């Protein structure tokens, strides 16, 4: 009697607000308690479409539990074995997501018990085998397992001695390495067109996250990957890994980590040309959260290349224009990809200097760049995050009359600082970094129009720097802003000797701009004739 009256209220509320985390979870509980367990999984399968739920730990925890219950039911074990395999795929995937969220927002214990439960899930499915969505899904999920295993190891050593950090970090390299060895999933074996994009997406995030970690650990040491595979790829490593990750007293025969064979590890270091393609493919794996982007950007500060922020944004926001003619205004409707790329460069620029300041007081007991994505803390200020989350909900046009007021003003507040307008909190060094990256990134483009856009901003920012350089040239102090969007650091204070060199670069870029326009004029008149 009561369950039915409550079912109507939940369902009628989902009519208008179908993305609420708690309201959806209460519906899953109703279907579970009312013996309609099949309809429960049917909802989670259909609610996973919404990404706001995929990012919630409470949701994935509910999807795992309800999926595990449905496997033990007769309505599943009998009705269809293909549906049984389909439900197993969803379970392995939910575990992976849940394992990711747990590592970032929980302690070492709860994450361990989950990985151990994850291990039991893999063990149970490896006997089936096959060659379909479940077989292809199982292989990719094995990589996430080892990947998250490495993330767990580095997390444990974060609060241990340095000698312990060596033993754990070495074992972590093994896990990440094994995860990178896993081949790309065969997209041909998947059923749904969305599933093909998903598994491909997850594969990229596995390679990008693991790959950058392999390099982050083997940068300081020579042939680091070789020593690891020689000593730890042996059966001794499996016993050292299992005993390290899980409670050694648990049965090792019934565990996947102990039974799995680690044969023919390529001991190959990831290539940068491949990582860039992985990062771009993994941009959507975390819904483009500013924590994910700022992390990828920080990786390339130690690597010999620039982060493909242009391709990242062009991949995230397709319809968003490159540049707006209203560079004078700060209206949030005129937001463009450059406004975002220039913003992301600032967050990465400030984030790297803040980590360095904490590291100097902490004496690099743990290198700032060497922590994995889930473990490390929030890498951006809450103000910078508020802007990104606000602009994203506006570009995607997922706003509400009760939000438009807040989302607009939160964006408009910073457009001045991004476009170097009146009272921008930009430090002279930061503006240069923008002009340098925008000039460099723009020249490498093939479309003469796209070159003009990026190189155009570089000229714009350069013009906004020169007045500040003359002031530093004359040994006159620039006014330090009040509560700037991007923190000022004295470690990058421009000095007299550097003023003349920048004035050159500025005049050069101006000429590069005129050269591009010149080639566009040649193309224009040729199209007229």
């Amino acid at each position: 009697d009561g369950w039915n009256k409550l079912f109507d209220l939940i369902q009628s509320e989902l009519y208008v607000r179908p993305d609420d985390v708690h309201v959806n979870i209460r519906l899953v509980e109703v279907y579970r308690s009312t013996k309609r367990l099949k309809d429960a999984v049917a909802h989670c399968h259909e609610a996973e479409r919404n990404i706001a739920l995929r990012s919630s730990l409470e949701w994935n925890s509910c999807v795992v539990q309800t999926l595990k219950e449905y496997l033990e039911s007769l309505q599943c074990l009998e009705s269809d074995k293909s549906d049984w395999r389909a439900t197993n795929t969803d379970l392995l995937l939910a575990y992976a997501n849940l394992m990711l969220l747990t590592l970032s927002t929980r302690d070492v214990q709860e994450s361990r018990e989950l990985l151990q439960s994850f291990d039991s899930a893999l063990q149970s499915v490896k006997s089936l085998g096959g060659n379909d969505e479940l077989s292809a899904t199982f292989l990719e999920m094995k990589g996430h397992f080892y990947m998250h295993a490495g993330s767990l190891l580095l997390k444990m050593g974060q609060h241990s001695s340095n000698v312990q950090w060596r033993a754990l970090s070495e074992l972590a390299a093994l896990c990440y390495l094994i995860a990178f060895q896993v081949p790309r999933p065969k997209i041909k074996l998947i059923k749904g067109e969305a599933g093909q994009n998903l598994l491909e997406m997850m594969a990229c995030d596995r390679l990008s996250q693991s790959g950058h970690m392999l390099l982050n650990l083997s940068r300081g040491k020579q042939d680091f990957l070789k020593e690891i595979v020689e000593t730890f790829a042996n059966k001794s490593g499996q016993s050292a890994l299992y005993d390290a990750l899980f409670s050694s007293q648990s049965p090792k025969d019934t565990s996947f980590l102990g039974s799995d064979d680690i044969g023919n590890i390529d001991v190959r270091e990831p290539e940068l040309e491949d990582l860039t393609r992985y990062d771009v493919g993994a941009i959507r794996a975390h819904n483009g959260s500013l924590q994910h982007l700022t992390w990828l950007g920080l990786q390339w500060n130690s690597l010999p290349a620039l982060p493909g922020i242009r391709k990242w944004l062009k991949q995230l926001f397709h319809h968003l224009p490159h540049e707006t003619s209203r560079l004078e205004t700060n209206a949030p409707e005129s937001i463009c990809i450059l406004d975002l790329e220039v913003f992301l460069l600032g967050v990465v620029y400030t984030s790297h200097l803040q980590l360095k300041e904490k590291c100097n007081s902490h004496h690099s007991s743990y290198q700032p760049l060497c922590l994995p994505l889930p473990v490390c803390k929030q890498l951006c200020t809450e103000r910078q995050k508020s802007w990104w989350d606000a602009v994203c909900t506006l570009i995607h046009r997922k706003a509400v009359p009760g939000n438009v007021a807040k989302l607009r003003l939160l964006v408009q507040h910073e457009i001045n600082t991004l476009r170097a307008q009146e009272k921008h909190g930009l430090q002279p060094a930061l503006l240069v970094h923008w002009a340098e990256c925008l000039q460099k990134t723009g020249s490498g483009l093939n479309s003469f129009y796209d070159q003009r856009e990026y190189i155009g901003r570089s000229v714009h920012y350069w013009k906004k720097v020169l007045p500040l350089l003359k002031i530093i040239k004359k040994k006159n102090s620039i006014p330090e802003p009040i509560d700037p969007l991007f923190k000022h650091f004295h470690s990058v204070d421009i000095q007299a000797s550097e003023i003349v060199e920048y004035e050159e670069d500025a005049h050069i870029t101006f000429a590069i701009l005129d050269a591009v326009n010149g080639n566009i004029e040649d193309a224009v008149t040729a199209f007229e004739s």
